[PDB]
DNA sequence: CGGGCATTTAAG
DNA sequence: GTTTAATGCCTTAAATGCCCG
RNA sequence: AUCCGGUAACGAAACUACCGGAGACGGGUUAGGAGGUGACGACCUCUAAAACCUAGAACUUAGAGUGCAAAUACGAGUGUAAAAGCACUCUAAGAGCAUUAAA
């Protein structure tokens, strides 16, 4: 959608008043659903053991808003039943309810206690965007990564039934893809007759059971089988950083945290002042009323609401007035043929460190209701991607590649890592979170493992929570932010001071056939002049000012520029078997030794040209 | 002896 | 510890629990 | 102790060796540049900063500007006398993020 957001610091933002305010929702949010969300997966599987295989008389357990609202209170010390009124329909809640907090006197150790819980923030608002967050993260990890957990079960049976690793590999992959588009797949769903793959998209929580049986397999069916090939997955997601997560403030939620009856009679006066209009406003539970009961009468259009939005920011914060103005007032950027017109879209995520401001075409602003001849003269070049080298561009003489190396030292890796291990070592954490924590796997599917991980983590949950709220972690995820893009900007700038001059040597390279020293002699002087041969497999960016275009990657590793075919191997009959020295089968070759680098990146522009 | 304020839930 | 794939981008009326000059 | 370029054994690999260049998150405190005598050096002075402490600022690349830091000649043997780096403003090109899972 028209929606795009713009990063900065909070540094004045909020008034400092206010700003105490800011930074102690965060901390009571992020218990709220850490906790909440523990005692949710925790419930689930209880209920596991229900059904499996899955009777046909009865329906799964199905997920919504007011299972998880629920857990939210029961973690605030809430014990009465949230049901408005009385009727047969809201029967259901209650016994769900009861259900839920039996588990957590059994979850944890000992007695709930109500005043341990203590909150006095109107949250309500602000944990309703979290809790759908974490909804939505079920159902995408459910309906996009059930293939993956077939290939870790399919690629233990065969270890199981006595097969060598060597051979798993051969069958997995075949029964994979067949499968998917053996008896880890349920009924056929959609009556239509298309493919299985289809039905995985009908319904999550169909699938859902089947994952965490398979987890429990691997755990329990496949114990006998080498740990490190059992990797456990984590189909139930939960909130586990004990970092601070951002959160989400608009008109309505920044209203109930940081207005009063005293501020908010201000309000009235300021509007009416420079309006010359009374608002229908006499205290805190008349302020979020529609905008027809407000103003007396309809809106002519959406835009008018939506500029009495916008001043509702206005008195609460330094929307108009502080150094981020700049970049939200109409701003309109240069080399856009449509000519958008950006404004602020009355919406914040922030994490009390750093702030996100959400911007929306001019357009739609408002409340929202609920709903190739240029490849004669450019000039071409050739890369290989891939992973232990990020990229690898040659123009068929020269060669230069993009390290991984480089980028650990432009997001000064190793200063990270030593900082946050002294941080953690003064606490004394480090003992603790090293051997106790490091045995009880989380990602277990087992009630038993899960609930010790779970009772251990709460006896020292309020000292991890206060050692990781220093504002050092936060500090750097904004720096690894801002320079990445560092990284990679100097790399583009690189690229074209490499190239864009002709090559001053045309026979080092004895590879190097009459087509390849075409392409090498032409200047370019423009970004967008350049046309770079990319694989299939940082892209993104390098579109914004390069052109690009793919190549098939297939056997781009063993193809060599002149000979009859695929003569490159990777080096053998030496005492050390290293990482990717290749070597030639035959002698009627140009080059007798080679490197993935190189010798991909060649081929890759031989196809080019 | 009365009236008033602030959370919170619900469907949309 | 880092990268890629996926979803998302919200408003307003009524119940009730509490409070004190 | 990582990164960039070259040398060898018909483009070597996280070590097979050698030669030339870059860099250490922010705020406190350290060694290096430069000056009364623009001799030399002694003290002082402007700037600045690795190991240690610390609830702690900041959209990104190319270039262009302005603006910094000041208190051996003569009279008869003998007395007087611009560097490192930083800030602001410009021109050109870019500019959506939060959470989970997976490898
Ligand atoms: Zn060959």
């Amino acid at each position: 959608s028209n929606i795009r957001i713009v990063k900065r610091k909070a540094k004045g933002f909020f008034k400092c008043e206010d700003l105490v305010t800011i930074k102690d929702a965060v901390k009571a949010a992020h218990r709220i659903m850490s906790d909440a969300s523990i005692l949710v997966r925790s419930y689930y599987l209880r209920w596991f053991q229900s059904s499996y295989p899955l009777d046909s008389d009865d329906k799964e357990l199905e997920l919504e808003h007011f299972h998880i609202s629920m857990a939210c209170s029961i973690v605030q010390g809430i014990t009465r039943p949230p049901v408005r009124g009385v009727g047969p329909e809201q029967s259901v809640k209650i016994d769900v309810f009861n259900d839920m907090l039996d588990e957590y006197k059994r979850l944890y150790e000992r007695a709930p206690n109500d005043k341990e819980n203590e909150t006095d923030l109107s949250l309500s608002h602000v944990l309703a965007y979290s809790i759908d967050n974490l909804l939505t993260a079920y159902k995408n990890n459910i309906e996009a990564h059930f293939s993956k957990y077939v290939k870790r079960f399919i690629r233990c049976d065969m270890l199981a039934k006595g097969f060598n690793k060597s051979e798993a590999n051969r069958v997995a992959a075949i029964y994979t893809n067949a499968y998917i588009y053996s008896s880890l797949f349920p009924s056929k769903i959609n009556k239509g007759g298309f493919p299985r793959v289809y039905d995985l998209k009908a319904n999550p929580w169909v699938y859902l059971p089947k994952m965490v049986m398979i987890n429990q397999a691997l755990e329990t069916d496949f114990s006998s089988v080498e740990h490190k090939e059992r990797r456990l997955l984590n189909p139930l997601p939960f909130y586990s950083s004990f970092v601070p997560m951002h959160i989400r403030i608009d008109t309505s939620g920044l209203s109930q945290l940081l207005m009063t009856k005293d501020r908010l009679d201000d309000f009235k006066r300021s509007y009416l002042a420079e309006f010359g209009v009374s608002l229908n406003i006499k205290n805190k539970g008349d302020m979020l009323a529609s905008f027809e009961k407000i103003f007396g009468r309809k809106a002519t259009s959406n835009r008018e609401a939506g500029l009495y939005a916008t001043e509702m920011w206005s008195f609460l914060t330094n929307l108009k007035t502080c150094r981020q103005w700049k970049e939200l007032d109409g701003v309109v950027r240069k080399n856009d043929p449509k000519g958008t017109q950006w404004m602020f879209d009355n919406a914040v995520v922030t994490d009390g460190v750093s702030i996100s401001f959400q911007v929306i075409d001019n357009s739609m602003f408002g409340r929202k209701a609920f709903s190739r001849e240029e490849l004669k003269t450019s000039k071409l070049l050739g890369c290989d991607p891939g992973k232990r080298d990020i990229l690898a561009i040659t123009d068929g003489i020269k060669t230069i590649c993009y390290t991984k190396g480089q980028r650990d030292m432009d997001t000064h890796k190793t200063i990270r890592l030593r900082t946050s291990l002294k941080r953690r070592r003064g606490c004394g954490l480090e003992e603790y979170e090293t051997q106790v924590m490091n045995r009880f796997q989380k990602r277990s599917c087992h009630p038993e493992m899960f609930r010790r991980y779970a009772c251990s983590r709460k006896r020292m949950e309020h000292m991890l929570l206060e050692c990781y709220s220093h504002p050092v972690f936060r500090e750097f995820k904004f720096l690894v932010y801002n320079k990445t893009k560092s990284s990679e900007h100097r790399f583009m700038h690189r690229v074209l001071e490499t190239f864009k001059r002709p090559q001053t040597n045309l026979s080092k390279a004895r590879c190097a056939s009459g087509v390849m020293r075409m392409n090498a002699l032409k200047e370019v002087q423009r970004h967008g002049d350049i046309i770079i041969g990319w694989g299939n497999w940082i892209r993104r960016r390098f579109e914004s000012l390069f052109k690009t275009t793919t190549v098939p990657e297939h056997y781009t590793s063993q193809e060599c520029p002149s000979c009859k075919g695929r003569c490159l191997r990777k080096a053998t009959g030496n005492p050390i078997m290293r990482h990717h020295l290749l070597r030639c089968t035959n002698d009627s070759c140009c080059s007798r030794w080679w490197n993935r680098n190189v010798a991909g990146a060649f081929n890759i522009l031989t196809r080019l040209l």
